[PDB]
């Protein structure tokens, strides 16, 4: 073994991230304005725009969830607050019309009671929200929700970064699988635990387990540019979840911060000291970006451009596009 | 598949850019001063110097086109202006003697009328100027021009970054194929759409489709140093198109800008907000470089040095040179 | 041979360091709080926490050794001081209860007398401390100690970076093998001598020689984050030795230094000019980190997180985890 | 072909530089102080220290040549001065005892007359000094010198970066071959001409042509640290030529320059505008380093350390050492 030892499987794969690849152009009869950007969030739920906002307390509360749904995507309400307040935020979103909304739950002692309160409030999607879903407690939670409320509510499980973990969630009854261990902009899992998987390889592996069973993959974490959304979907994901890219918008929680003459908003990991009060997230800031509607317009515009370049009339066609791998000289 | 999934073709190639390679020296009887730098711009048109200026409104109007032709190359007049004005710039170049000139046209509603006005003004080369030529509308335009005015005017099509796209332009009747999707210094296609192809690999692939049919390849975008011109031609291109390297010259459009005691000129993508008024270009500045004649002298001097090192008496011999691939430690 | 010459063995391997890999998550029934972090320091000695402090005069004297043992690890007392003083530091550690302690010896003229004084003071572990243990003088020292005092004292040999060197120490009777040639944060062996081995590959190779004989490997040098400890153990090491990560703690030797409003402590290589008075170490500073107990808590917390993600109930299970190799885009 | 086109030989090799590799330690009975650092400069001339100073007007005139010879190496006098003055510098070196000295000549009109004046002055080594020796004019010069004065004077030819070029110089009668196209610290050949070869691969290839014929290789350019000297020799070179590493010494030409409170000396390429008055070198400065004797002591000290780590008793044994290739994470 050229990298050491006598076991070829010790280093099991070469992991690629978004910056390691570009989409290859292909023959196209598709104009960006004419592409169809709709895609499955879950087995049953299709979004007009393949984007969902992160379940984070500096990204998604009712205002963001309402704005995301109006824009054609969806928000996932964070769970760092009392059950009653989270359920009230679901109701608030529903007071603004026939808008889709999701909400995060954990696997702890109060997670089931949280899920039932969200159900009663009319939530459309429950996201079982963990850093590592390949665990009997997480799989049991997904299965029990699906068996209990799965006729009326779609159940998402995550996060995973391997084929086997994705397969386990599929077996448990997940209506979608969320992919990303380590890639988030505010994440320190890779430095604290030394654990992770580069996101393009993680998506390719998860899709190999999920697509044969008709289960969509949500690419969660590490997206920095609109072009990364196109790369995530071309790797086989059906939607992308965004934290950093949406945290600086008017509709996110938090106030404006002025630093050296420039405007910022606070953005922090849910595993940061601040959010919890051994952290696996940090607390920082991102530039202020203005209204959500305008950010989504630019992100979808980039996606539409990719669809034009690759000849993809639909997201399902984009999922079949090819990559070229690039070097550091990039 | 070591990088993920079960499909070896998902990542279709490893893309190299200029900074990934160096030309290997070889046995030489060639002195730099004695090398022949002439090369085909198109099937019928040979230039004394294998360089053409970009069709950009901060690079090529009549002054630059005149200077480029006098230097042994050619300019391609930009099309971000009324048809009458572009045709008048062609006439202005012709008032300065028997000088070659090209001009860009699009594929939109007024593109045909633009092409005919340029024809009437005495243009030598029409460049069908798109970000992605592998499209029936672009191919049809190339073919219709070739069939209509192709006895008197050479028709260039672009841009492409793949073998199949190059082959399609050849089939459509292109007299030259222009290569470059994503590599321009002011380009944001790779970050906005996530689409592109590293330029050495793009040229190698395009040449594999074009050279067997006797169609020259124009390497367009990403050239930063004179040595990059030699690399582009050794990869098989017949000429190089330059934007950034020529934008800071006296002959480019625009005035001098003084910033922190240094001199600059404005340089912007034609897909930038400023040029258009979802942008795929930015607006910036490059250092002021003085007269065009002096810049071309240094660029051709570097090319001549490469020809001496590689034993290439002609550009056709340089196209057969070999590379060594280098690492980040470079 | 693609990299030059006609001998494929001239470049014998591709060396990976900590930053080249990540641990892959795997199926887990392990909660971080419930993982067992104990591991063999030597054949006979098991630590509660798999961490030992470097034998350096800016890291380990009696205060650090006492604190490390109380925290569940061990200190190795440095040998840059008179024999009588080093032996007195061993006695000081013993005055604080039933605490494990190690101490470094060289192979020079006074090394044997040093070892016997340490023996008489009640040392538990003797570390034969060299930059390159694959040498008859070092191997003889290890063997002679083992034959003379090996019933009452565990004998560690190092350092090595190759399989053959590790095998030689095992043959000589080493109770543990310490791995690391070149990777230390204050080390200049790689720039001065041009010699070294990236630490993940060095550990994989040393473990291939040591594990079949039941001899634990101590990963020494280059660890910068808690996640690196998990990577070192997953590569097959049984403990990690830390210098930089512990040098800024209250318990290390040296006073606080104030620079530009921030607090630091001095940290220097034992091969630096300062320590010796052709240096192979430098003298610098690291941020002040507060009490040792708190640093160890965060480091072990990260290790525990890795054990949870990889489904490792014990360190022996963690040694079987798998990696993904990452690119520069990381 | 994964990198483009249909020709696997277009990219002929993967080129490694010094920073791409480390020397592997091996079993050693060698103490640094006891290693033998002597090595062949040419077929007939053996140096005590395997180092020669560059033929540059900011590195080697008589003072440096005298100091280098006294230190056990040799200087090569630059040729950017009248023939009479260069010959007088040779005589000056000879007035200081039985000291070896070399001198550069070109291949131009006055090169033969220069060589004969140097011969008459008692030069020991003539270096045919070109950027690309694979050329009939350079090969003819080497052969004619060897046939004319080769009984009394050793004739070095260079520079080369390929096996075939090295073989040609050997055939022409070279007593040593100097390797390096593009790697010099002040060199811009790689950016101006786009031509070069990473130096470890260049040495491995040149040695494959030279060693079978008993012709030593001089590694010239790109050495930044003492460890690079050990790497160059382990790749198979017999000596190293140094420019940058010696330009800041007291014995180099030029005065002290004070910039922002620090001391520097001027260092410039012989192909820079300043030296010539299309440049392939730049003009800059390097830190002042003090006496040559002290710099050589540190460089040889690093070499001696490498010999100890690799178990190399002699330079011929070091030439058989092995490498590990490292990544960017290095
Ligand atoms: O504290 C944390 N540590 C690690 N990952 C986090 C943390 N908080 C949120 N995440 C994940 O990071 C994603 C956002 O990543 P981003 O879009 O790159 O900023 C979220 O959707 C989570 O999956
Ligand atoms: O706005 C833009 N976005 C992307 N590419 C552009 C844009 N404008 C011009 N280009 C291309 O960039 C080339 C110049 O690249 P440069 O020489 O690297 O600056 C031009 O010849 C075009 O092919
Ligand atoms: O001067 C030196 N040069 C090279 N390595 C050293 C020196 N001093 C200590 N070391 C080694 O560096 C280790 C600490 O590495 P660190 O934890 O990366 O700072 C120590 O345990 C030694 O193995
Ligand atoms: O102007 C120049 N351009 C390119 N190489 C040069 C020039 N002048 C000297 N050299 C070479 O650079 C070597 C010194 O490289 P250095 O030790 O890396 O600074 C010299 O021995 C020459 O072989
Ligand atoms: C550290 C942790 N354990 N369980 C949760 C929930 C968290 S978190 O608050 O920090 N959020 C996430 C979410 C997704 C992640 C992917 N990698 N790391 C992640 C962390
Ligand atoms: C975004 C776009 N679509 N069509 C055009 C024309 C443009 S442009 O104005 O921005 N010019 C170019 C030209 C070449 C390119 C290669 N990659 N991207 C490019 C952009
Ligand atoms: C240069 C030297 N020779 N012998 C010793 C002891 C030293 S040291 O003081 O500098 N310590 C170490 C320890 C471990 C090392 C791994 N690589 N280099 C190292 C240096
Ligand atoms: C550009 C040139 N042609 N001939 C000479 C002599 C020169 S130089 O003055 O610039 N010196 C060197 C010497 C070695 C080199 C390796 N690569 N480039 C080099 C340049």
């Amino acid at each position: 073994v050229p990298t050491g030892g006598d076991d070829p499987t010790k280093i099991a794969m070469l992991g690629l991230t978004f910056d390691d690849v570009l989409l290859l152009p292909a023959a196209s009869d598709v104009l960006p304005a004419n592409a169809d950007t709709s895609s499955q969030l879950t087995k049953k739920i299709r979004l007009k725009v393949p984007l969902v906002s992160s379940a984070m307390d500096t990204v998604t509360e009712a205002r963001m969830a309402i704005a995301m749904a109006r824009a054609g995507g969806m928000g996932v309400l964070h769970r760092n607050l009392p059950v009653a307040e989270q359920a009230a935020q679901v109701e608030t979103v529903k007071r603004s019309g026939g808008l889709l909304v999701g909400a995060a739950v954990g696997v702890g002692d109060d997670a089931w009671e949280r899920a039932m309160a969200l159900r009663d409030a009319g939530v459309d999607v429950l996201v079982v929200d963990t850093a590592h879903a390949h665990n009997r407690k997480v799989l049991d939670m997904v299965h029990r929700l699906k068996t209990t409320v799965g006729d009326e509510i779609e159940v998402v499980g995550g996060n995973v970064a391997t084929r086997a973990a994705a397969a386990a969630l599929v077996e448990a009854g997940a209506d979608a699988v969320k992919v990303g261990v380590g890639p988030g902009s505010i994440c320190t899992t890779r430095v604290v635990a030394g654990v992770g998987a580069p996101q393009i390889t993680a998506i390719l592996e998860a899709v190999a387990a999920c697509a044969p069973h008709g289960v969509p993959v949500i690419a969660d974490g590490g997206l920095q540019y609109s072009g990364d959304i196109a790369k995530a979907l071309a790797a086989g994901a059906s939607t992308a979840m965004l934290g950093s890219l949406l945290a600086g918008t008017a509709e996110s929680p938090g106030e404006l911060i002025l630093v050296n003459g420039k405007q910022f908003k606070s953005y922090r990991g849910m595993g940061s000291l601040g959010a919890m009060q051994v952290p696996e997230g940090i607390e920082g800031r991102v530039p202020f970006r203005g209204p959500l509607s305008t950010v989504i317009h630019q992100l979808v515009g980039g996606l539409r451009a990719a669809m034009g370049y690759t000849g993809s009339a639909t997201i399902e066609e984009l999922q079949q596009a090819q990559f070229v791998q690039i070097t550091a000289a990039g």
